[PDB]
């Protein structure tokens, strides 16, 4: 066509998928990119799209891996002030929690195996992540969020990492695409710029 | 639990200090929000409703202006007039695919090319203006950030699109209520 159709994660697309797109068309200024951000890639099918960028696997296509992420526990200094805080995973139900989608669901993980879940009705449940961000910034309750979207939040003192022995499983980015033999030569030279990170 | 649609973009600098105030004024209210009308108690919109179900209440208003980088401008030839915009790069990004801009003095431009890149969601069309990628069109609100620091110039100082407004659509409960009262008086 004159274009090529793009599929990406909602919550991480700003900070990880944005510097390898924004070097990319500084690359070649004659590429068209449209860019969808989606929550369930389960509903998508990839004759519709060149290229897709999604967390998890496809339940056929490439599937390469590009990065990872690993989610974090954090509240703001003015919420940590405000109440004693929990020392054991299993004292979150005694507090505020802000859950965002895909995370709603919490599954904790300390040393040596021991696995705690947390499935609640949070202060605050939303479909992304950027906007409990906004609420743990206030500090109305804990929220676990991926490493890369809060990096520069918790490392100026605005975030802090509570409960820093307790972590989640990571998950990684995949890339999917068919076999290169079946698509133009536009969809080329993007799959292997990203491959060059 | 009081269930709440909001438009995405809007979505960081209107809806959540409004939103963030109320919680901090509300701790027993939880709240659902999704980021895009009986499944929903109450929703924000630009436009106005689309049914006489709803009762809406006009909060606030929107106009969108055109903008780059420094390092764009320095590097290229400004345009004087907004028929000059399909000799640069465009960046676009929903609900703003076209661009209807109108002077002071009356004259309206339409522009439906395809930008370099296109997006459902306006961060990242700006994140891609912040890189001197060609030019924009963004709301007021969601770049008095990056304006008034450098971080983007404004294109053609008297184009502008025309103000949309932003309403509150709900079904004229108790928690409902005062959220409605709350914005109200925000």
């Amino acid at each position: 066509s004159g274009k090529i159709k793009i599929s990406t994660p909602y919550n991480l697309t700003k900070r990880m998928m944005m510097p390898m797109l924004n070097g990319f068309m500084s690359q070649y200024p004659e590429i068209n990119i449209e860019l969808t951000t989606e929550s369930n890639a389960d509903q998508l099918d990839p004759t519709e799209w060149d290229v897709i960028f999604r967390v998890g696997p496809q339940r056929s296509l490439i599937a390469r891996k590009i990065g990872s992420v690993k989610d974090i526990l954090v509240a703001s200094p003015e919420y940590v002030n405000a109440h004693p805080m929990p020392t054991h995973a299993e004292d979150l139900h005694d507090h505020f929690l802000l859950k965002g989608h895909p995370l709603l669901k919490w599954t904790l993980i300390n040393s040596k195996g021991e696995t705690v879940v947390n499935v609640d009705r949070g202060r605050f449940q939303a479909n992304a992540l950027n906007v409990v961000r906004s609420a743990s910034s206030e500090g109305l309750g804990i929220t676990l969020m991926p490493d890369v979207m809060i990096k520069e939040y918790i490392a100026d003192g605005s975030l802090v990492r509570i409960l820093p022995d307790w972590s989640a499983n990571p998950r990684d980015i995949y890339m999917l695409y068919n076999h290169k033999d079946h698509l133009p030569e536009k969809v080329r030279l993007f799959i292997d710029y990203v491959i060059a990170y």
